[PDB]
């Protein structure tokens, strides 16, 4: 069926939580063993969300090479994305070598450090100028340059420099301050215009690196933003743009990190994000 009209036959029905249900049902199960070896329990936020093995992305240092994020690669739209956990104490470090030697322009974070009174990640950028980060586990150097503060989001620039080479490089760091501790957004207005300055900075271009997307488990509200984005693509380079299955998208992108979009509200957002968005791009 189409989208739009697919969406208030939902509505109409009642049925979201069964749809939602079926998807879980499909998705895709592959390995995980790496995350679950005894010495990588501190750098797992959750016990139950973990990356497969076939699509983790390994850090390039022989001692343990492992981190929560996956690569995300949609063969058709030509885009990817890496999917990651917010930083833990003891994984901020591995972060930002991620960051470095995936050449990635462009750091996407959906939640606030603190959000229904605990802390949702770590404290990973400064928050001044003059006081520089300095992480020495993996030699890497984190100023700020600048920052622009807006109602719904933040933008910062930052220099990141590799303490070993003296190379330097200008990362962008896009910052959705305003999603709400409960439920989703009433409108994705504010989120897609959000979608659209990460695209017109160039971060999701094949020009770089695929795009560092996190929240607190990397998989609700990071889910939300890739399953728009490649939607939205997709309805762009086809002929048929009616022929564009939200549903199926989710089920590939699920073949290369569990679990995303974690409710049946955020699947009704997705679904809204896309029909809206939809109608501006024309
Ligand atoms: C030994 O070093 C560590 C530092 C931090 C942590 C964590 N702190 C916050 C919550 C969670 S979940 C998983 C690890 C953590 C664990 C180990």
């Amino acid at each position: 069926m189409e989208m739009e009209k697919e969406f208030e036959q939902i509505d109409k029905s009642g049925s979201w939580a069964a749809i939602y249900q079926d998807i879980r049902h499909e998705a895709s199960d592959f390995p995980s063993r790496v995350a679950k070896l005894p010495k990588n329990k501190n750098r797992n936020r959750y016990r139950d969300v973990s990356p497969f093995d076939h699509s983790r992305i390994k850090l390039h240092q022989e001692d343990n090479d492992y981190i929560n994020a996956s690569l995300i690669k949609m063969e058709e739209a030509q885009r990817s994305y890496i999917l990651t956990q917010g930083p833990l104490p003891n994984t901020v470090g591995h972060f930002w070598e991620m960051v470095w030697e995936q050449k990635s322009r462009g750091v996407v974070m959906l939640n606030r450090v603190m959000e229904k009174g605990s802390l949702k990640c770590a404290q990973y950028w400064p928050q001044k100028e003059e006081k520089e980060m300095i992480f020495e586990d993996t030699n890497l150097k984190l100023t700020l340059i600048s920052e622009d503060i807006k109602s719904y989001y933040t933008v910062r620039q930052l220099e990141l420099e590799n303490l070993t080479t003296q190379e330097t490089r200008e990362i962008l760091h896009f910052h959705y301050t305003t999603w709400p501790d409960f439920g989703v957004p009433e409108s994705p207005a504010s989120f897609l215009n959000f979608l659209f300055k990460v695209r017109e900075s160039g971060s999701l271009s094949p020009e770089h690196g695929p795009v560092v997307v996190h929240c607190s488990a990397g998989i609700g509200r990071s889910g939300t933003f890739c399953l728009a984005d490649t939607c939205l693509l997709l309805m762009d380079k086809r002929k048929d743009p009616s022929s564009v299955d939200i549903k199926k998208v989710l089920l590939e992108m699920r073949k290369f990190r569990m679990g995303l979009i974690q409710t049946a509200d955020q699947l009704r957002f997705s679904y809204l994000a896309v029909i809206e968005g939809a109608k501006f791009i024309m």
